[PDB]
């Protein structure tokens, strides 16, 4: 699956923003589909395509709005891969003390990655690469200190990515986490 | 956790093969612990160390014979995490068609993983990164060319890797799954 509109193609951008403010710094001048040029990506890779093989136009078609909601359609159940049989592949994992995880996001949620997994693997909207900074604002890392436990599991492809990370949903938000010692951030 | 050995020190390869005629191939000369420069992986990532922050003599001692085996002790189960029941996480999920998945290893065997997956979290052990081909002879890459069900799970951690990719069990070989027309090798 790729993309009909070429290389040397002037609508390519078709069904998009078409900003030509903000073409040089988005995609198609469209905050959406993420930055022209990309920072941090935490050859083979190839393989796998931005939107997914789609065009612009037909990737905001098929993930955004669709319903009402004006923004992104999430995959169901935060996410999980989903069982031939209906049912998350997902269960309470203990994390091991000195086990780096990150979260792409402050510490208000409850979700969490093995650190450094690669972007691909989240199945995050293509609009989360918007970033400037080398490191996200609300990007963080951290080593479990005191063991406890996660509803682990795979990641299901999403957004037109592959997916197939693993994530941790927390019972507790990080902040919680982090105020009871259970994770220290770390610096660079 | 990180060994005590500095980088000037000369007892860094203590309780290894110590063969200096390889000691610039392998680590410390010991095929076992991989190569000295690392060919492909597929900045944050410092965070990992190859041996899992132990020394060279230390990680053979934790990870290799210790059975009789006279090789590596592998993961329970098959390498899937472990739940906090003692079960593995781990269901059929359906691949669906045009999914990448590739197999460090010939076609005899019934693992996958998701396509271009770090090393890291495969949780294999070094003697695996013993190459100087860019790609070695038996890595693989398929797309799925008729959806199938596999056994589908987080990675346990090992051999001092973080793991937590994500693995396929097949139910059949990989030269089958080729044969019946579900996978379809690519080529460079
Ligand atoms: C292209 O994007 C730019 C940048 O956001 C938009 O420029 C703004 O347009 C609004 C219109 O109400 C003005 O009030 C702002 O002052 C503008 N800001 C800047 C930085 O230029 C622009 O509207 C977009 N183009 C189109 C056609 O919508
Ligand atoms: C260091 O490794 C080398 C390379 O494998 C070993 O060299 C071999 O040694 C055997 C000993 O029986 C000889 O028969 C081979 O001809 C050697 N091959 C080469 C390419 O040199 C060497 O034995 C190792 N050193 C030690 C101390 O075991
Ligand atoms: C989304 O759909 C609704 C209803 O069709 C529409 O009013 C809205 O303008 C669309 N776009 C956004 C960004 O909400
Ligand atoms: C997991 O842990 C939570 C919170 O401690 C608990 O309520 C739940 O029953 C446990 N079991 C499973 C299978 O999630
Ligand atoms: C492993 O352990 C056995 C039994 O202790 C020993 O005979 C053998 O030499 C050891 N090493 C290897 C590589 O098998
Ligand atoms: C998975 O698929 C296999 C082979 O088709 C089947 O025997 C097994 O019962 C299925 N269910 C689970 C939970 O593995």
């Amino acid at each position: 699956t790729t993309c009909p509109y070429s290389r040397r193609s002037p609508a390519y951008c078709a069904g998009t923003a078409q900003n030509r403010t903000l073409s040089a710094t988005y995609i198609c001048g469209d905050s959406r589909l993420g930055p022209v040029v990309l920072p941090q990506f935490f050859p083979i890779l190839d393989i796998y395509d931005r939107f997914g093989g789609l065009c612009p136009g037909a990737f905001l078609e098929k993930w955004f709005n669709q319903t009402g909601s004006g923004w992104w359609d999430y995959p169901p159940q935060n996410g999980f891969s989903v069982d031939d049989e209906g049912n998350i592949i997902a269960a309470n994992l203990t994390l091991q003390t000195g086990t780096f995880v990150d979260r792409f996001g402050s510490e208000y949620g409850s979700f969490l990655a093995p650190a450094a997994a690669p972007y691909l693997q989240r199945s995050l909207p293509p609009s989360n690469l918007n970033g400037d900074a080398k490191f996200p604002w609300n990007y963080h890392v951290y080593s479990v200190i005191k063991p406890f436990a996660v509803l682990a599991g795979p990641i299901a492809p999403w957004f037109g990515q592959p997916g197939q990370g693993v994530q941790y949903q927390t019972y507790e938000n990080v902040a919680t986490l982090i105020a009871d010692g259970y994770l220290k951030a770390l610096d660079e």
